[PDB]
Order: C-alpha cells, then structure tokens, then sequence
C-alpha cells in the first residue's frame, strides 16, 4: 500500500467520525507480529471541559478497537484545536 | 529478577501512590523494539464521578511516565469497585 499506510488511514476515518473529533492530529502506530498497537491525539473543541474531552477520547478508542482487525492497544489523547489551524494528521 | 519484572512492580508501586487510587487491578506491560507499551486498570472509589474517575486515570499515566522513562505509551483506565 504500503500497508500500515492503508491501516493508518482506516484508523483515522475511523476516529474522525466519532462525535466530538475534529481531526486526528498525530497516530503513532507499532505492528506487534500482526498487531498493531496504537497512541493517538485527537483534536476537540477548545470549548469542550476537561470531562467532554476525557469522554470524546473513550469514544474514539471504543470505536476505533470496535472497527479496526488486529488493534491489539490503543490509546487516545486530547488537545484543544483550533480558531482555524489546522493540519492534516502526521503519523510515526 | 528479570528487568520487565522490576519495570512492572516500578509501575504498580508508582500507580499505587497516587491520590485517588484503590489498588491496581490488571497490569499488561510489553516490549516494542526499545520501548515498553503499557495498559493498566485501576480502582477507583464507586462514589467517584466518571469525571473524577477520569483525573485518576490522567494522573497515574503522568505519575508512572514521568518515573519511567522507557515507557512510551501508558493506558490507564478505572473501574469503580
């Protein structure tokens, strides 16, 4: 594909339609054999308390682990973005 | 003993230290490449709200990662009980 590429991909589409997301920021992901192991940072609504975004990063990991083959771990974080800026998500 | 065997009482002892906790229930901890991903559950008071139940987790993850420095991702979740 390359092939964690197409798996990176699927993580994100998959975390960006959960409620509350706006955008994944940064996906590091580690192939364990066949699985993969994952830490992500997701971007909420600056809006958003403490609690909402604890909330919104439970969703992603349910949703994500829910969709995703062979997540053995993942691991989701919040970060207050944005008025505006503004990235596409970045990977390692 | 072995080093993931000292890593892991470091991690336990480190979670059961911070305010909020009622021991470790479950630990995972795993080698990947130079690092060590870990996953751990947590008791927490049942009178907790999930938002307090939540800043337990939080802390716990700062706590054992800023102790242990090879760790590279801690997943820390509660369970009231």
């Amino acid at each position: 594909g390359s092939h964690m590429e197409a798996v990176q991909n699927r993580i994100v589409e998959a975390a960006e339609r959960v409620p509350g997301v706006r955008g994944v920021i940064h996906l590091r992901a580690r192939y364990v054999g066949q699985d993969i192991w994952a830490d992500m940072i997701i971007g909420v609504d600056p809006e958003n308390t403490r609690e909402q975004a604890h909330e919104i990063c439970e969703a992603v990991q349910a949703a994500v682990c829910g969709k995703i083959r062979r997540i053995e771990s993942l691991h989701v974080s919040a970060e207050a973005r944005e008025i505006g800026d503004t990235t596409k998500p970045s990977f390692s």
